[PDB]
């Protein structure tokens, strides 16, 4: 009951992180498509503009700086948004497995329970294998107490981390975009001036 | 003669291939804007879903996402009219031109055959005919028909060739002007977003 709804918490958390991660991944790669299409255009432009015409050199530098700006914007997005999501969502495969192993080690603890009520149900009916049962149950309890006690504190910590990570991620994007726009703005002006000189 | 023509025809073929290509990269560019638009919309919808109406900034976020969407849209409509359809009006002039040049090639074939079939008829091999004013009337007509047309094009092609410069200026100044507002509006929204997320 307490778990099943907490695990329930963790799954909605997983599905949500996974939808976000996917959306970010799509965005990155729309940035690459936007980059690509801008590179093609400035090359056609670089071609249709004669090397004799004034500003042909400044045109060369715009095409170049356009590119270094897309590349840099793309790279930083990949680190600061996509990779950060990947670090974040990796936590979910580890936990899915930790919950798989907690489902087992409690089946063991319960059978080493089942087995020690039927080795000790024997006052003088028991032989040698009596402390071997008590040692077993104790190893099955310590195994499950660690995994469950450590799992019981870890899930909610992880659930509560979700907002901080979304916040870090979206400020990182805004910072990158802020700079990218400002820089692109300068080049946009330079582009107009070069053209105005034909 | 058909050699100022050749250079003018060269020039035109460069211009036409240029316009076709720029036209394509401009259309492609607009696709990619739409792809960005889309991808951003999908990002902001997941963010809206995550963002609780029980939270401060929720309404402002609903406006960011909203205006964000009107910007992309406006920008797309305007790139369409000012860059893509501006090129469409421009490259479209190339149909008439290409059909007039293909037509001027036929008429120079009308010329070249006339020159041949006048020269057999006429040439002192003792079978002259009192009335081949008829090979004269035709092959007079062939040359005046081809020379006029050849002439027309020698006037049109440079006028049109040279106009490529204004088109390119126009189109890139349009885009540049458009980008200027778009970056500035996008910046504001990008800040609001930064602020709206830093309250969480």
């Amino acid at each position: 009951e307490r778990f099943e709804q907490s695990a329930n918490n963790f799954y909605q958390q997983q599905a949500e992180g996974h939808k976000l991660y996917k959306d970010l991944k799509n965005f990155l790669s729309a940035v690459k498509v936007m980059h690509e299409s801008s590179k093609r255009v400035s090359e056609t432009l670089q071609e249709i503009y004669s090397s004799e015409w004034d500003g042909h050199e400044e045109l060369k530098a715009i095409v170049w700086n356009n590119d270094l700006l897309w590349e840099d914007y793309e790279e930083k997005l990949a680190d600061q948004a996509v990779r950060t999501m990947e670090i974040y969502v990796a936590q979910f495969s580890e936990i899915k497995e930790r919950i798989a192993k907690r489902g087992r080690k409690l089946v063991d603890y319960d059978s080493a329970r089942h087995h020690l009520e039927a080795v000790q149900n024997a006052k003088k009916k028991d032989e040698a294998k009596t402390a071997k049962a008590e040692e077993e149950f104790n190893k099955a309890q310590t195994v499950f107490e660690d995994l469950n006690q450590e799992l019981l504190e870890e899930l909610p910590i992880l659930y509560n981390s979700r907002i901080g990570c979304y916040v870090t991620i979206f400020q990182n994007i805004s910072n990158l975009r802020d700079v990218f726009y400002r820089e692109m703005s300068k080049l946009n002006h330079n582009l107009y001036e070069v053209m105005s000189k034909l």
